[PDB]
C-alpha cells in the first residue's frame, strides 16, 4: 500500500533513520523513549529489527485489550467495508445501537460519542455550563467547575485553563474562566469549595493518571459524591484513564460504589483502534443539548460504533477486571517484597489493579536510567511527572508473560541500584 | 457475526422508525432528525436500510471527497490494522514519521502536527500563535489577539465557541475564553483597522466560509489578507479542513489566490472519512514553540490513521480529483444558473467553488425544507446550513454519469418545488 511504498522508497534501514526523519518533519512536541516499534500483538511489542518488548505503557490504558486484538480488528474490516461515515445529519443503522449497548452496559440514560478523551471532557465541561443556566437557573456567565490540582483531561486550551502543571498552561492564555483548582484527596477543600451556588459540577479523576498514579484515601469519591449531591452540583468522573476494567473493576468509580452523574469514558473503548469516547448521563441532564447546540465530524461514525462495541465486549467475555485485580495485586507485592529497603531511591509502589507506578527520588537517581535499563531489559515504559515510572501492561497479559516482565521490571530497579554504587 | 451485528439483530429494528425511536431514546439528541437510515455506501452513493440508493451531496462536509469506501484506503486501514494501531507518540513507530514527511513535502511545510479532529487542529494552531506571539513576537503575557470572521465555523470546543458569533454554537456554554477580536468575512478594510492592534498574534480565516453559507469572498481577499498580515508581522492560519484536498478545484482553495498560509489546517477528506484525523502544519520557527510535553494527544499521529491518510492523499493525486472537481463544478453551477435563475424565483444565488457548491433560498417565499424532501423523493441527500443555504457537496469521485444524473434530479426538484409553488 501507499505507506509501505513510500517507506522502501525512502530507504529507512536503521532505527536512527527513522530518529532522523521524526526529528525533521514531525512537529517536535514529544520526548520519545527511543524505539522504533513496527508490530504489536497482545502484551507484545517489536521493533524494526525483530527485538521483542512487552508494552508496559498500553497507550496509557488504551490497549487493554492487547495490541490487534482479532475479534476487534475483524470488526473493524466488517464494518470498513460497508459503512464509514454518515455525519449524525443521517441515520445510519449502526449509531444507535451502539449507543443503546453502552446505555444498557453502563447505566445511563443518554451517549454522547465524540472522538478524543478532550473532547469528552470539554462536552461536559458544555453540557454541566448549559444544565447550571437553564435547570440550576443560576446567572448567565457565572458558572464555576471545580478540579484537582495536577488534574489532567487534554490540550484544549480551555483544558489548559483548569491545569495546574506548567508546561500545559504556560504561555497559551488568555485563559477560560470559571474552573476553582482544589487539592485532590481532601474532602475538607472540595466541602468548602461546595459553599460557592454558582458551583455547576466537580470534574475529577477516580486516580489522578498522568498526576503520577495518585491513589485517594478510601472513600475519597464516595465522600465527594454525596457533598456534591447535597448542593445539587454534578460529580463529572473521567474514566477516560481508569475505566473499562484496569484497576479490576468496570469503572474506577465502582470502588467506591459511585455511579457518577456523568461519566466520561475514552481510550480502551476502541482497543486503541480508532479514536472514540463517550459523555453518559441523565437524560434531563443530557438533553440540554438541543439540536445545533453541538456536534462534531466523526463524533459517533459507524466505524467507531462496530469498534467499541467489540472492545467492550472483549472487556467482559475475557474477564479482564478479574485478570486486572489478581495480576495487578501481584505486582504489588513482588515489586515491595523485592525492592523495598532494598532500594532506597524509591518513595512509594502504588496503585490498583492493573495500574501502577513506582515513585522514585530524582535527586538520589537518574529516572532516565531506569527507563533505559528497563529498555535493556524488553520493557518499555515511559514515566510521567520524570519521576513517576509507569506500569501499565495490556490486560490480556498472560500469568507467564507478567510473571517473566515483573522479573525483568525487578531486575532493572537492582540493576541501576547495583550501577548507583 | 460481530458484536455489533448480533446486537443489532438481537433488537428487532425492522423499519426506519425502529431506527429512529432508538436514537431518540439512547443517542443524545444534538443533531435534529434525520430522514434516512443508511446502511452501506460505495462512492458518490449509498443505500438505506430498504436497499433505496440515493447519491450523497453532504459526503460528511467535504470528509468523503474519495467515496465511500474507496477500495484502496480501507485495504490501507485493513493491512495497517492486522499490524499496528497505536503506540502514542512517547514511543517511536515506523509510520509516522514517513507520512509526516510524506505531507510535509506534498503541502511545502517544515513540520507537521497530526492531531484527530478539525477542531482539535484548530485548538492547537491557536495554542501555536498564541506560544509564538509571547516568544518571538514578546507580547506582554496573556494579551494576545487573534482574528476572526463573523459566521466562521472551526468547531465545538469552548474555544471555538467563544470565538463564534451563532447563537446555538454559544448560548449558555460561557464565560468564554478572552482574546478574540471578531470582524466581518470578505472585508479587507476591517481586517486592516484590527491589524492595528500590535497584540494581534494572527488572523485565522476560512478560504471559503463553511458552514457559514459556502461564502465565496471576492477576487483577491486572501492574498490581500495575507499581505496585511506579513506587513504587521501576524500569522495567517488558513482553515482547509473544509475547502482542502481538491474540493474546490485546487489542492488547497489558498491556492486559488496563491497564498501560503502560515499555519495549514487540515481535516475531514485527509482519511477519505475512514477515521479521524487532523494536520497543523508550518514552518520551523512557528511549529517548534511546541516543546516536550507543551502539547499532545493519545490518538494524534496513530500509525492506523497515518497509513490511512498516506493512502487517502494519494488517491486525490492519482485520480486527478482537483481536475475532476474544477470540471463537473463548473458544470454544475452552469447548469443550475442556466435552468434555474429566471424561472425559481425563492432562489437568491448559485455559488461556489469547484464541487463545494450551494444554492441559497429566500427562506420567507419558500420552505428551504421543502426543497431538502423534494431532493431525497429524487434521490439526493442534502443537509443545509443556516436553514436556507442549500449545499451539494458530492464525493470529488462521482462519474461524469453519475454527475449528469444528478444534476437532471436536482434540477428537477428545484422546479418541481416551484411548480408545487
Ligand atoms: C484521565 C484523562 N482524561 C482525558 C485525557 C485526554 O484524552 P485524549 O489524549 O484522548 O485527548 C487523558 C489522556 N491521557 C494521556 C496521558 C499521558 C499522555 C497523553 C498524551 O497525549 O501523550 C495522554 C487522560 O489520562
Ligand atoms: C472549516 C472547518 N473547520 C473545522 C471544523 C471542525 O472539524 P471537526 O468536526 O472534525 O471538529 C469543521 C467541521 N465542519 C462541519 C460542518 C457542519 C457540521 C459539522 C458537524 O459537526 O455536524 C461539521 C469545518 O467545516
Amino acid at each position: 500500500t501507499n505507506i509501505e511504498a513510500y517507506r522502501d522508497g525512502l530507504k529507512l534501514k536503521t532505527e536512527e533513520d527513522f530518529f532522523a526523519c521524526d526529528r525533521q518533519y514531525v512537529c517536535q512536541n514529544y520526548a520519545p523513549v527511543p524505539v522504533v516499534i513496527s508490530k504489536g500483538k497482545g502484551a507484545r511489542v517489536w521493533d524494526i529489527n525483530g527485538n521483542e518488548y512487552y508494552d508496559f505503557l498500553a497507550g496509557v490504558s488504551s490497549l487493554s485489550q492487547g495490541h490487534c486484538h482479532p475479534r476487534v480488528i475483524a470488526a473493524l474490516c466488517r464494518q470498513a467495508e460497508r459503512l464509514t461515515l454518515t455525519l449524525r445529519a443521517f441515520g445510519n443503522d449502526v449509531t444507535g445501537p451502539a449507543c443503546r449497548f453502552m446505555a444498557e452496559m453502563f447505566g445511563y440514560d443518554r451517549v454522547l460519542l465524540m472522538n478524543t478523551g478532550a473532547e469528552a471532557g470539554e462536552s461536559a465541561l458544555k453540557i454541566a455550563r448549559k444544565w447550571a443556566y437553564e435547570v440550576k437557573e443560576i446567572p448567565p456567565d457565572s458558572a464555576k467547575v471545580i478540579l484537582c490540582n495536577n488534574n489532567y483531561w487534554g490540550r484544549t486550551i480551555t483544558a489548559c485553563s483548569s491545569s495546574t502543571t506548567f508546561d500545559c498552561y504556560n504561555n497559551f492564555g488568555p485563559f477560560t474562566p470559571g474552573f476553582e483548582l482544589i487539592d485532590y484527596d481532601d474532602v475538607g477543600a472540595l466541602e468548602e469549595a461546595l459553599k460557592d451556588p454558582n458551583v455547576a459540577a466537580f470534574f475529577v479523576e477516580p486516580i489522578q493518571g498522568e498526576g503520577g498514579v495518585n491513589v485517594p484515601k478510601p472513600g475519597y469519591l464516595k465522600r465527594a459524591h454525596e457533598l456534591c449531591r447535597s448542593k445539587n452540583v454534578l460529580l463529572i468522573v473521567d474514566e477516560i484513564q481508569t475505566g473499562l476494567c484496569r484497576t479490576g473493576r468496570l469503572l474506577a468509580a465502582d470502588h467506591d460504589e459511585v455511579h457518577p452523574d456523568i461519566l466520561l469514558l475514552g481510550k480502551s473503548l476502541s482497543a486503541g483502534v480508532v479514536p472514540i469516547s463517550a459523555v453518559m448521563g441523565r437524560a434531563d441532564v443530557m438533553d440540554v443539548l438541543k439540536p445545533g447546540t453541538h456536534g462534531s465530524t466523526f463524533g459517533g461514525n459507524p466505524l467507531a460504533c462496530a469498534v467499541a462495541v467489540e472492545a467492550l465486549t472483549v472487556l467482559k467475555d475475557e474477564k479482564l477486571a478479574d485478570r486486572a485485580e489478581r495480576l495487578g495485586a501481584q505486582f504489588r507485592d513482588c515489586l515491595r517484597r523485592e525492592l523495598y529497603g532494598k532500594v532506597p531511591w524509591i518513595k512509594e509502589i502504588r496503585g490498583r489493579g492493573l495500574l501502577n507506578a513506582v515513585e522514585v527520588d530524582s535527586d538520589a537517581i537518574d529516572p532516565n536510567d531506569v527507563v533505559m535499563k528497563l529498555k535493556e531489559n524488553g520493557i518499555l515504559s515511559k514515566p510521567t511527572r520524570g519521576r513517576v515510572m509507569r506500569f501499565i501492561p495490556p490486560l490480556v497479559i498472560t500469568d507467564e508473560e507478567h510473571r517473566d516482565a515483573t522479573t525483568r521490571i525487578i531486575k532493572s530497579f537492582l540493576a541501576v541500584e547495583e550501577e548507583r554504587k
